[PDB]
């Protein structure tokens, strides 16, 4: 059976944690321990191919860390849409991944996520424009209700078919 390996990053309270227990567990979480940094497994059926997807939600600023970033397949760069630093931020993970993978065609997508919430300050156009310049998706996602969380993760496995 097929593994993909993938690794969630991104600033601080941005949501990486609810993204990955949303999907999972098909739950969201108020408040989740923001230096519990594990890898889960979940069973699925892409494009009629079964699927194990091993995820390193990442915490903190490691050797686990280290490792699935040296032999992650594909990266999740999740930036929260009421939350324009981490928006500008995501340049630093993007560097660091191109860094550690010694390469600028790494499968990734760019995912804004909190978009149930309407304190927008990061527009859809500016994240389409940054997603554009790094030859990535980007993807809505709201871990909160559910929408665009399938997406993003499974547009990160057929982004990492394509290479
Ligand atoms: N309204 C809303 N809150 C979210 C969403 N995703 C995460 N949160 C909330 O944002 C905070 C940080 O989430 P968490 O997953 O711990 O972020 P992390 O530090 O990136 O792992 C929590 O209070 C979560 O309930 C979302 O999509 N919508
Ligand atoms: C605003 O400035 C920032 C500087 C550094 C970071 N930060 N925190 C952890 C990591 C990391 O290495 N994660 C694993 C990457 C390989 S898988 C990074 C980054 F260097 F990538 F960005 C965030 C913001
Ligand atoms: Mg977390």
């Amino acid at each position: 059976m097929t593994e993909y390996k993938l690794v969630v990053v991104g600033a601080g309270g941005v949501g990486k944690s609810a993204l990955t227990i949303q999907l999972i567990q098909n739950h969201f979480v108020d408040e989740y321990d923001p230096t519990i940094e594990d890898s889960y497994r979940k069973q699925v059926v892409i494009d009629g191919e079964t699927c194990l997807l091993d995820i390193l939600d990442t915490a903190g600023q490691s050797a686990m860390r280290d490792q699935y970033c040296r032999t992650g397949e594909g990266f999740l760069c999740v930036f929260a849409i009421n939350n324009t630093k981490s928006f500008e931020d995501i340049h630093q993970y993007r560097e660091q991944i191109k860094r550690v993978k010694d390469s600028d065609d790494v499968p990734m997508v760019l995912v804004g996520n909190k978009c149930d919430l309407a304190a927008r300050t990061v527009e859809s156009r500016q994240a389409q424009d940054l997603a554009r310049s790094y030859g990535i998706p980007y993807i809505e996602t709201s871990a909160k209700t559910r929408q665009g969380v399938e997406d993003a993760f499974y547009t990160l496995v057929r982004e990492i078919r394509q290479h």
